[PDB]
């Protein structure tokens, strides 16, 4: 695409977000979307022309075509810099997004989850905003969803929250994530297993309190069993997750040994796949530190 020195064209587009001509409205919405799918400089032009408050307000539209595109514009803006994410938060996006997590329209629901995930990919300030807006309860509930597509989205958003500081991880734990995540570890669906492990491993990246909650919820037997998975990605993920657990205190280390991990970690050091050899030796190092 093409360079454009954004002048009064943008502000006029933002104003047409109010147009009673839904054709003119949609047209402007699409152009704002396209611009926000560019780099940070383009994203910044959209923010600086005042688009955010009107986009956020469109999240209460009863017109799904408008709503879905505004959500998409917001999600793109939130895929930029932390200060861009923070502009979306300041404009009031979070409560409207959290509301949408109860939508029975799976397209809107996915898009809200996606937008939330992008906001939660920012710094700990952005993550804390998501927690404070009350997103956790809905996210945790979606862990029991029979909808694999919604489930993966929810898992990615929770995983993002769980990659923050220890208190942010602890909020995820306090909202009850762990039992549903532990149960996912018995899924026959390896794609789900991979996604659940990404999220659980982040939780296990916390401090000893957070690690002990993982052990308390029953994670270890399921993890240890996945060290025999024939899928090598899963095998990698479970090593990574166990290593994180292993890096805690003596109490945490002892739990890992009691669950039988030590012997498995040792054999996997010789695995054919180098990525596994490396994850295994690094998990063993953590345990044995
Ligand atoms: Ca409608
Ligand atoms: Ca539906
Ligand atoms: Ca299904
Ligand atoms: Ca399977």
């Amino acid at each position: 695409h093409h360079h454009h020195h954004h002048g009064s064209e943008l502000p006029q587009m933002v104003q047409q977000l109010n147009s009673p001509d839904q054709q003119e409205l949609q047209s402007a919405l699409r152009k704002l979307s396209q611009i926000a799918s560019g780099g940070n400089e383009q994203i910044q032009a959209v923010i600086d022309a005042g688009a955010l408050p009107a986009l956020v307000q469109l999240l209460s539209s009863p017109n799904e075509q408008i709503l879905q595109e505004a959500l998409w514009t917001l999600g793109n803006i939130a895929s930029g810099g932390n200060e861009q994410i923070q502009a979306v938060i300041d404009a009031g996006a979070l409560p409207a997004l959290v509301q949408l997590l109860s939508s029975p329209n799976e397209q809107i629901l996915q898009e809200a989850l996606w937008t939330l995930g992008n906001i939660a990919s920012g710094g700990n300030e952005q993550i804390q905003a998501v927690i404070d807006a009350g997103a956790l309860p809905a996210l945790v509930q979606l862990l029991s969803s029979p909808n694999e597509q919604i489930l993966q989205e929810a898992l990615w958003t929770l995983g993002n929250i769980a990659s923050g500081g220890n208190e942010q991880i602890q909020a995820v734990i306090d909202a009850g994530a762990l039992p549903a995540l532990v149960q996912l570890l018995s899924s026959p669906n390896e794609q789900i297993l991979q996604e659940a492990l990404w999220t659980l491993g982040n939780i296990a990246s916390g401090g000893n309190e957070q690690i002990q909650a993982v052990i308390d919820a029953g994670a270890l037997p399921a993890l240890v069993q996945l060290l025999s998975s024939p899928n090598e990605q899963i095998l990698q993920e479970a090593l990574w997750t166990l290593g994180n657990i292993a890096s805690g205190g003596n109490e945490q280390k002892q739990a890992v040994k009691e669950a039988g991990a030590l012997e498995k970690l040792e054999q996997l050091q010789s695995h054919e796949n180098e990525k596994i050899q490396k994850e295994a030796q690094e998990a063993l190092e953590k345990l044995q530190a």
